[PDB]
């Protein structure tokens, strides 16, 4: 068919300070895609602190792609390379995440679709050290109403659950449910998307978030992105838990 290629880098920053540099490569031919990515996560001013890296191979097979029913499958591997700093009883960890994840875009009407993805994960080595449950389910699924070429509405249900399949393990058990809404504006070469997540019910061992993605394509294979988001848990009279996300990214296609 045609080979398509993307390369890119992202820089994400999350404070209340974490620095998250990353780079990726993908190539596709017909229903086949291959994805290398390297992500790292650590405090700003590395006052050094503990950090990790996250190399990733993913493979996607497009089983069906048309207007009434598209359906798809992602298989993924990564390692988490934890580097502990001034934590007692920890030096390093190396935990791997295995992924299988179908993704589907089904047509309800001429301007209403049901789409989503569903990730089942297995998490491998150094679980006690790393604090993770050996199993995880994650999904964002919902409805896209298209107004027109310029305006659309995505409402989705979103679910993360961590559970050990071991009887003799309860480290890192947790559930998150949220409603997520986005209104993606496609203004020619601009892309403007405001969005919220409303926590329904979160527990681990409710919350809300507003944000704004912005995306320019320059018609030569280059594009860039800005994203900002504000999150809050809301607590004892006024003074609540408050977090900022920021993100810049670039991509090149060929
Ligand atoms: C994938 C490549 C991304 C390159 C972005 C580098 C952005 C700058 O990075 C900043 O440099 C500061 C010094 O001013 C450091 O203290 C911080 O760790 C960092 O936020
Ligand atoms: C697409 C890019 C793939 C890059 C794979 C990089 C190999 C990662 O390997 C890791 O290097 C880290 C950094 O010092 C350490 O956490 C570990 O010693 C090592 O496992
Ligand atoms: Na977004």
């Amino acid at each position: 068919n045609d080979w398509h290629f993307n390369i890119g880098a992202m820089y994400e920053i999350e404070n209340v300070g974490l620095a998250e540099p990353s780079v990726y490569f993908n190539a596709a031919n017909g229903p086949w895609r291959i994805a290398l990515a390297y992500y790292q996560e650590g405090p700003v001013d590395y006052k050094r602190g503990t950090w990790f890296d996250r190399p990733e191979l993913e493979v996607h097979y497009q089983f069906l792609e048309n207007d009434d029913f598209s359906f798809g499958l992602t298989g993924g591997f990564r390692n988490y390379g934890y580097h502990y700093v001034d934590e007692p009883g920890k030096d390093t960890a190396n935990m791997q995440r295995w992924k299988i994840a179908p993704d589907w875009d089904v047509k309800l009407t001429d301007d209403l679709r049901f789409n989503g993805w569903l990730s089942m994960y297995k998490f491998a080595n150094d679980l006690n050290t790393t604090g993770y449950a050996d199993t995880r389910v994650e999904t964002e699924t919902g409805l896209q109403y298209t107004f027109n070429e310029t305006v659309a509405l995505r409402v989705n249900y979103y679910l993360e659950r961590g559970f050990n399949m071991d009887d003799s393990r309860n480290n890192g058990e947790f559930s998150t449910q949220e409603i997520r809404a986005y209104l993606p504006l496609t203004l020619g070469n601009h892309s403007v998307t405001p969005y919220t997540r409303i926590g329904l019910d979160r527990w681990s061992n409710d919350f809300n978030r507003v944000g704004l993605f912005y995306g320019y394509d320059f018609q030569n294979g280059l594009s860039v992105s800005l994203e900002y988001a504000f999150e809050w848990q809301d607590h004892d009279e006024g003074d609540s838990d408050k977090f900022h996300y920021a993100g810049v990214g670039v991509n090149y296609s060929f």
